């Protein structure tokens, strides 16, 4: 099977994938944004999913994984801190993915939009996505609202290949 990149513009709790990214604080506490949607659907998935921002933690929901990624606030962490954390962030999400052996796995853009400290971040964040995914064989599908982005998504996407 080919491993793939795909991008939907939809809410990612209706997502159709094996396990979902959770675009989360550190304190694993209810937000706006992902965090708002995935709260809605899997509240129990928030049950010890605080974790330090630069991690991701996985709280099993029967036997659907929530993998909690918690990307920097660009508000607190400098440019320069920051880019390293998301980093971070994105690379927990590969181990936990490889960890769990899921064929798919729905992801949101982390620190674009609570987070980005009032910056458009999509390219930042869609390299370190990249980065880290690259290595995974699972399926990614990566969820976005905006009809702009998603086009975006869809051309970084098609233009590495
Ligand atoms: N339901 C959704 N489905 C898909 N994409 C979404 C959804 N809600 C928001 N988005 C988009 O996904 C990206 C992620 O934005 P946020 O969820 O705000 O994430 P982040 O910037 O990492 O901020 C994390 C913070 O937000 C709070 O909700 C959460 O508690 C955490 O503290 C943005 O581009 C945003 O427009």
């Amino acid at each position: 099977h080919a491993p793939s990149y795909r991008v939907k513009r939809m809410d990612i709790a209706k997502n159709d994938e094996e396990c979902v990214v959770n675009a989360a604080n550190p304190r694993g506490l209810p937000g706006d944004g992902v965090c708002k949607a995935v709260y809605k659907k899997w509240p129990e998935s928030f049950k010890n999913s605080a974790t330090p921002v630069g991690t991701a933690k996985t709280v099993m929901c029967g036997t659907y994984p929530v993998i909690h990624a918690v990307g920097p606030n660009f508000s607190n962490y400098s440019e320069s801190e920051g880019d390293r954390e998301l980093a971070a962030a994105y690379r927990e999400v590969a181990k936990e993915v490889t960890r769990l052996g899921v064929n798919s796995v729905a992801i949101p853009l982390l620190s674009t939009g609570v987070y980005s400290g009032g910056k458009d971040r999509l390219t930042q964040s869609l390299n370190h996505l990249f980065t880290a995914m690259d290595s995974t064989d699972a399926d990614v599908v990566i969820y976005c609202r905006d009809k702009e982005w998603e086009k975006k998504i869809s051309e970084a996407i098609q233009m590495r290949t």
